[PDB]
């Protein structure tokens, strides 16, 4: 059973979320199997950012057991701004564990947009099916975005491939295109671009990419990658890896006893861009 | 100074929010002056629903001193559903006090009776408001919604404390600084009850946002209807509670109605059913 352990108050620099298995912290990058069911291509997704929130929470590749923490820019907490007509992130946003875009690769686990009705929680491990994939170019890096749905979603049986997203969620792909193009403009960064004229490639294509990034991660965790520089490969479930260390689980502090900190009112603002 | 008195937990049937002056409840419908500054057309807006929320909170017409309570549908808490690409309400949503959309006459602009409540207000500024807030706003224009076949004007307004307020003087300025907002507003009020099984709404003037002058004229009309209502001279006041603590010349004035309100009993927000998360895709 997977749960979460929160350190600190939400919306502060001290905030961290670890994934626990049966009460013990494990690596959110390395210890959560990519497949919940390999034969049927059901994946475990680690959720970082709930739909309609702003705080840019991510699995941290540099910290032991890779807890989810809020991204920072020169000491300041990073929040994506509201870009009309969107409110924060427009997907449940996260990543597939045991994947790594070998750097061209963006040096992170492959990103996942989960499109189901229910709002997810930070550190949630949910099971999803892949429907398709888009290739965003962000600052000279290939930044793949897998489109997926929670297998528990009421609509999941009716969704198998990318064309079904058009049928059941008309306009979401357009919005996704737009969002990823403009979402850094309020930060003073340029508009992003997509490969393939912004087309979402189908499930078969998505599976090939996901598989590649899993194989890269297998080389990484085995200690055989060219440059694992700045990535903590500590794990507690893979006994034959060079960086296995069960003691890392017990070194994690206990759950914090703290309410969400307030978010600066500036983050409310709607930008028309 | 206006403050709030909350009874119970948000998102429950017991939840109530009274507006207080000097730590004592007053009627949110009748006792808050329409104008903060009559000469400069600065209005007091009562906020019911914060931007990007769902709970359909409103001034309760039939309850003494008209606290804000969550509306219900056949006994169950009513939440407006998320209609793609929108999340809940896309404005800070509320009303002008001391107004009434008269339900007893056909309004000439829409050829429809009024919806029997205060004139509604869409406040478009950057900061998310809170329920029971009284803020000061300037009117910028107005749209003629027919909501389930009833006259249901929506005033477009901005908080005078918004950084952009000095630059927003008339409806054309909304399109300049908030491009797409008025079109989205038209869409939102057309479609928002489709997930409830209701028909699409419509607008008079093919959804045109009329200007500030037009808005002021309609706000006056609804204020005048309210003056008749509160004097006890409406042909049909619809069981509205007219109790007030500030209008001595009215037959329902009662300073001591305030004392009878229970003390605050604020509890943490109750959880909302996960179904309210759902994003409805209406067309395409
Ligand atoms: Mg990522
Ligand atoms: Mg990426
Ligand atoms: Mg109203
Ligand atoms: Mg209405
Ligand atoms: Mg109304």
């Amino acid at each position: 059973t997977y749960t979460t352990r929160q350190i600190g108050a939400k919306n502060t620099l001290e905030y961290k979320v670890y994934i626990e298995k049966d009460g013990k912290p494990v690596s959110a990058f390395h210890d959560i199997p990519l497949y919940a069911d390999k034969e049927n291509n059901i994946f475990n997704m680690v959720v970082e950012i709930p739909r309609w929130t702003n705080a840019k929470l991510e699995i941290t590749k540099e910290e032991t057991l890779n807890p989810i923490i809020q991204d920072t820019k020169k000491g300041k907490l990073r929040f994506v701004r509201n870009c009309f007509p969107h409110h924060g992130y427009i997907h449940n946003y996260g990543a597939f564990p045991q994947t790594w875009e070998d750097p061209v690769g963006d040096n992170e686990p492959i990103d996942v947009l989960e499109i189901g009705e229910t709002i997810a929680y930070t550190g949630q491990v949910k099971q999803v099916k892949a429907l398709g994939i888009m290739a965003l170019l962000d600052e000279g890096e290939t930044d793949w975005k897998v489109i997926a749905i929670d297998i528990n979603d009421p609509l999941a049986p009716k969704l198998n491939d990318i064309e079904d997203v058009e049928k059941y969620f008309p306009g979401l792909l357009r919005a996704t295109n737009e969002w990823f193009r403009i979402y850094k403009i309020p930060d003073g960064k340029p508009e992003n671009q997509f490969a393939f004229s912004g087309e979402a490639k189908n499930k078969k294509y998505a599976l090939d990419i996901i598989k590649e990034t899993h194989d890269s991660w297998k080389q990484l965790i085995a200690g055989k990658s060219s440059d694992s520089k700045g990535i903590d490969l500590t794990n507690v479930t893979l006994p034959d890896t060079p960086t296995y260390s069960k003691a890392a689980s017990d070194a994690i502090p206990p759950a914090s006893l703290k309410a969400d900190a307030p978010i600066d009112k500036s983050i409310d603002k709607w930008f028309f861009i």
